[PDB]
RNA sequence: GCCAGGGUGGCAGAGGGGCUUUGCGGCGGACUGCAGAUCCGCUUUACCCCGGUUCGAAUCCGGGCCCUGGC
């Protein structure tokens, strides 16, 4: 709560600490559910990939390569143009763009049409043949809020799209048409585009690159290859290049990731684009990799791969000059760095099942159900575990007023009580509290029995009494207006939450379950409470 | 040059203002082409795309947002889930995939598409986790997309970027969408904003809760276009209809917001077509600053010798001082020895009444607007010289360079004399310098132009003996 | 080397195959000293201390936060303000400053002082606004502070950063100081979080809301300390006393959290002590990796000719195939012209019983954990070659470029024939080799060690005609 | 890619032309119980996809994928 500056200066300057202690009034009184670890403030994280691309990004341009956007959609002439004879081993792992035809509501289907009774659900109006022949001529999608909405009257897509379905199943035959367009399978195919327009307006030496996406099939499988992925690419163009420009900008690069040692080899595909030889495989060495369980147990992992464009391949785009090529694939780089073993796992996780709530995260989402809706109820709950903590060994039979004052205009009398005889106020399991610890949430005591739980877990700070507590006072707080005057709750044995006056939202339930986790919250809780409202 | 710390520290301890006065002694003696602006450092540029892609992100991660990625390639039976009836219609905009068949050509067409907004993803990734995940689920992302819009390029392009994302509550509303929109654009300086539902209706969003949203920015006011009052659509949103929902087993509303990045760009970095922004060297528009062209510009020949050098200053210390004096006459500006004997080199003219030099000797090369000039230091063209970059080099500067390395061959070649004059400039060339060709033609492409030109009309005589 | 498209184009129309083995023709002949690894590009290195405090900004920035920039110089009376009569403690460990009396020396001490933490600051600044924004505020600053700490430094700095914020609100608790505190540090990848109260209980925050936050990082399990638990304690907070915050006319509550950089940081990047983390040239911690190293490895003389280079090449090839031959032996290896004649090239050996090369010839010099190595590639140095960088220049690879431009020296000093020996290696120079004074300075204050030694033993002559 | 044994319900694991296990787990209810148990009720009739044999196939045959002891 606000208090007032003048008050506080005037109460300090002649006596301090009666001010400083009573600072505590400023505080604000918190119930069960305004405490940690049940409030707290979130944040949004990362994907893995898209970070690793961000990385890559100020990688090539802290060493001088200038960003840049190239084709990916292109006709399948520009492999041709580049591979030569060896193109159709290409194009065989490439996908080509296919698209939808319209439908012909003459010739084809109007000789047939026009011998029969076209529509009859009465909407009438003049022929629209106009405005469906412009079907043939330029449209859309929502171009169906269009020759229904202003047409045969009825707004919107309310008869527009049944209207199509039971007057014309000409729609529902389209099948998509190959074309000659294709998805670049590595930044390659588009560089020389690109270059084409600037080789020789621009000053030697040129650096540019670009981080994007590309496409290639696979035996039609993902646990063999995914069908996209990112290639971070770059290209070098000078008068004079050899094998060492490659290396050397492969070394300033991943040098910037934490790689430190790099080895080079030809690489057996000898691929018609590269000038003979030039065709290097790059391995490097990241310590992360070493005694790891993967099958680089060495640490070391071939991580990318460069050569210098065949003059025979610029020659095809009228560049003069040579040019060296390096391209890093982000996906196994990314998986490195924030270290994952499968490719699938890694940029897919909500797909794959890899979702996770830390401990501390599903004690935050444990919550107390029944609680005080006034200053007083929570007083009594407060009181009925203060009693309850001084008098848990008192034989049976036994009573206790845990709480004395008035709620709702209406004194307020309430008791901590044990009926049953032979046994004492509290059940042995009274002070059990909740933890969450590896995925599980257990109802347990402070027993050096459960010392690694209480350490390594994220207890909740609730006990059963707790959560008891509350439920009783809210319960009297309830009487208090049904304008009752007796109420006794109790609490016998626990199987669940719920028997603690505890919960779960439905979505954090489901997430145990399927992460085959458990709930054990048992015991004898055997409290009882007795109130008197007059 | 490196020294010696001990010297300068005594020395300095006998007489400090010698010992500083020394120091030039440390230096480095720069020829020519090692001397500013034709020495320097580059550095990378980024892309206004990515850039603004990365502000994106920085946003949605500043508003509680996660990053995700979703599926990009997918059956066309999930735009039939989504859109219900109005499917048909939807999927003619989309690109399917086809694959030519391994001869044991003509490319056939599979059932697999490309997504046209990331929606047709959101919808696959949420049925592994609304029901999993603490409410509220906040998740983004901000990748490519494929559409066939009417199959043109002066209205829209076949790939594009969505920067887009999706909340996941119990309860929402038309609100929640308003909320997202003005935190993600107030972050890019937009202050005021407007809201209009959008006529088409898509079947995959709750009847009347598809939004166009509208934001005001100042920096569009006073703009050459429509959006001069400031005002512009930048984003659309829904809600999640339960009918597509339900087809994937998501049991609770969503509210998804999707904004397209190149407009964003566009205004961010001040570009009008769209084409022209992601693809600038497809569209010839390359551009380099006069600082850089002026960096270009370097002398051909360069005396080799600490002696041609302090020769080539000598003849241009001396026409400085007498390009006046009537014509004949004779001036010696230099003597002393090279390569092993001794030389004297003379600034003359011998045509009778005329000036030793040419008015134009003084002229200076100088980068203006894209443009190379050669002129006088006039009040005429102060501003040239106070908004361009001038290169510190002169029509004799250059010259001069020439005649040192000329004599320096005469040296070597064993001759004992040597004539070397300047009549006329008609280019760079001309004055001993150049440009290498790709910066030449750029120009050209630029159609920038190259003016070089004047009486210079200068000679330099000398004898090795 | 630039060439020409339509040479190519049609060259290819012939037959691709050979138009396709021709292209080697432009790729570049790199010299010695041009060869991976000893070309580079190299880039600036960013220090962990600034990186800490970038990722801070961001973290705050991710949950709320808005930055400020505290008052760092301030009048004593601040702290009088604050703390109370607990102040005159405080101030002993803060700084005063002095100025030197302009004469017409000794400096004489002013009442200002520089902020011991942050939160001297805090109060100054939300004095002007508490009271005039929209609640909840929500401000943060990773800044400069100074401390006077016992006046050692073996246990702390005179400077440091504090990474700091403040939350203003109606209502507050001790468990909004817990909420921000996990929102942070999870970040950072903290797990699991303790809080106790923190026993000093300073005056400007209310009596027992002064606690001690406790996170555990799995980075620092297993680790050399007592970290070795995995927690560690890693910042403080508590609520402004009404008291402190009624000197300044503030009021409402105000949650303050601090955390001391240099210890993230240390936790961050892995290192032990504070002043070796932030000052590492002045505590010797300089550092060059083996391969920057092997790129310092150069080629003393090397061939200035084309034919030169041909020439050492064909000296290395023959010894490659009769180093073994029995001496006395002769063979030719080169022969040809060169600056205008021809010339033949001999590798020899004129002792008697013995082998033409040394057995150590085909050594190559590789660097491996700070070490250069002048070894064999044997089964018994496999771990050194596939760990180490080896430069890829042999002991006669080094000897031939010498050699080469030997005779090349000869050619010139009109001469007819050279001799050429080297006998046994004692160092880089005995095989043509060095690297720059600072890299040797280096690897000795790195105690490092070269070891470039073996029996070489090999001839060349030549007669150049 | 070449040899072989095989692909069962949430998990586990028998079986084998139509009827058919079973255990764990789980969900609902019951219980005078002072500690982490008891009893009753419970499913989505489970055995990949395409063909073939048959009145009928998860069980028989051929092919396509998916796991494993092998080059």
């Amino acid at each position: 709560m606000k208090f007032d500056p003048q008050k506080y200066r005037e109460l300090a300057e002649k006596d301090f600490e009666a001010a400083w202690k009573a600072g505590k009034e400023i505080l604000a009184e918190r119930s069960p559910n305004e405490l940690y670890p049940r409030v707290g403030f979130s944040f949004g994280k990362e994907h893995p990939l898209f970070a690793t691309i961000q990385r890559l990004r100020e990688a090539y341009l802290s060493i001088g390569f200038s960003e840049v956007v190239n084709p990916l959609i292109v006709e399948d002439v520009h492999v041709k143009k580049q591979f030569g004879r060896e193109a159709l081993a290409v194009l065989d792992r490439c996908f080509y763009l296919a698209t939808l035809p319209k439908p012909n509501v003459g010739i084809s289907a109007e000789k047939i049409r026009q011998i029969e009774a076209i529509t009859k659900r009465e909407v009438d109006s003049k022929p629209l043949q106009e405005i469906f022949h412009r079907y043939k001529k330029g449209e859309i999608d929502g171009d169906d809020l269009s020759y229904l909405i202003a047409e045969v009257l009825d707004v919107d897509d309310i008869t527009a799209v049944k209207i199509l379905d039971e007057v014309f199943p000409e729609f529902k035959e389209l099948k998509p048409i190959s074309s000659t367009l294709t998805l670049r399978s590595h930044m390659t195919t588009g560089w020389f585009i690109t270059l084409s327009h600037i080789a020789d307006k621009l000053p030697l030496p040129i650096k540019l690159f670009s981080i994007d996406r590309c496409f290639r099939r696979e035996q039609g499988e993902d646990a063999t290859r995914l069908y996209t992925y990112f290639s971070a690419s770059c290209v070098l163009v000078d008068e004079e290049l050899s094998v060492d420009d490659g290396k050397a900008v492969a070394e300033a690069l991943l040098r910037q990731f934490g790689f430190e040692n790099f080895r080079f080899r030809k690489d057996e595909k000898r691929s018609k684009y590269y000038i003979p030889d030039t065709q290097t495989e790059v391995f490097a060495f990241h310590p992360k990799l070493v005694g790891s369980s993967t099958k680089y147990s060495d640490g070391w992992i071939e991580i990318a791969t460069f050569g210098i464009y065949s003059p025979t391949a610029l020659a095809e785009y009228d560049i003069p000059y040579p040019v060296m090529n390096l391209g890093l694939g982000v996906e196994r780089l990314a998986m490195i760095l924030y270290g994952y073993d499968d490719v699938r796992k890694m940029v897919y996780p909500q797909i794959h099942g890899e979702i996770k709530l830390s401990d501390l995260d599903i004690a935050r989402e444990i919550k107390v159900k029944e609680v005080p809706q006034t200053a007083v109820g929570l007083k009594i709950a407060q009181s009925i575990v203060e009693t309850a903590e001084k008098h848990a060994s008192e034989p049976s039979p036994c009573s206790f007023l845990a709480f004395e004052g008035e709620m709702m205009g209406r004194n307020v009398r309430v008791y901590v009580v044990e009926e049953e005889e032979n046994t004492k106020l509290c059940g042995p399991a009274y002070a059990n509290e909740v933890v969450v610890y590896k995925g599980d949430i257990y109802g347990i005591p402070k027993t050096k029995k459960w010392r690694s739980f209480f350490e390594e877990g994220v207890p909740t700070g609730i006990r059963y009494i707790d959560g008891f507590a509350y439920y009783a006072a809210r319960k009297v707080e309830e009487a208090a207006m049904r304008e009752q005057e007796e109420v006794k709750v109790k609490a016998r044995i626990v199987e669940n939450l719920s028997d603690i006056n505890l919960y779960i939202h439905e979505n954090v339930r489901r997430y145990i379950l399927w992460k085959k986790g458990k709930i054990d919250v048992r015991g004898p809780l055997f409290v009882t409470v007795k109130a008197e409202i007059e």
